[PDB]
């Protein structure tokens, strides 16, 4: 898994054209969504990834937590990104490791926001300035 | 080399902090800018590329320029971006390369902007929906 995490003044997308054949089912709400004072952890999960979904996961929890708490957030955002590797894992197993990473988010307390996977997003953004506003991290499984 | 392409509405970037301690000179316009209906490349320079770092920047400057004939971008924006990649360049290499990139992008007719290398940015950028707005690549010397 590579993560790029991003202390933002807000984040906004709206779902577009699907991008795969089964992508992730959405509802209405799900389309289109806000978060201000936000952590924005751009999400790319690997194929070494399908190892331990759930080992990946958890560290994948602590270390945006971790980050979380040291920019002072409250607010965190999901956003499946591949473009961070080229080693891409199933989708099945990506929207499996993403929902995990979501919800053990709000089981720490944080309010969590997120973007379905599978689809072209419009998205707009604004990165704070500060030196750990814009950090990345790596979070594979002892293989 | 890394990069990632976004078809963007708009980008605009003011430098913060330095990251690095020899990092780029800049003039005060350097500081902040703006462009909109512009191809954000996100660039990262890999270890890799100090191999052959005119024959990656050709490579870079042709793939670039074809995506953004694609979109029908006139604007290109470089944007120094360490985040794509984990195997890292020599930072007077990465910014010889990202120069290199900047000025052959502008000897093809375009209109480019960039942001300096080695320091933190707030940033803020808005990425259309449609399926070629958001893709990335990797080039490589044929070592």
């Amino acid at each position: 898994m590579r993560v790029l995490l991003i202390h933002s003044d807000y984040i906004e997308y709206e779902v577009k054209d699907k991008a795969l054949k089964n992508p992730e089912p959405i509802s209405e709400d799900m389309k289109r969504g806000r978060m201000e004072e936000v952590l924005v952890a751009f999400i790319s999960v690997e194929k070494v990834d399908e190892k331990n979904p759930e080992e990946v996961s958890l560290k994948a929890i602590e270390e945006i937590s971790k980050v979380a708490e040291q920019v002072k957030a409250e607010n965190v955002f999901v956003y499946p990104f591949a473009h961070l590797s080229s080693e891409l894992a199933k989708p099945s197993v990506a929207m499996d490791i993403l929902n995990r990473v979501y919800q053990g988010l709000k089981e720490r307390g944080f309010n969590v926001g997120k973007a379905p996977f599978g689809y072209y997003k419009a998205f707009k953004i604004s990165c704070k300035g500060h030196p750990l506003a814009e950090l990345s991290r790596t979070i594979v499984p002892e293989e």
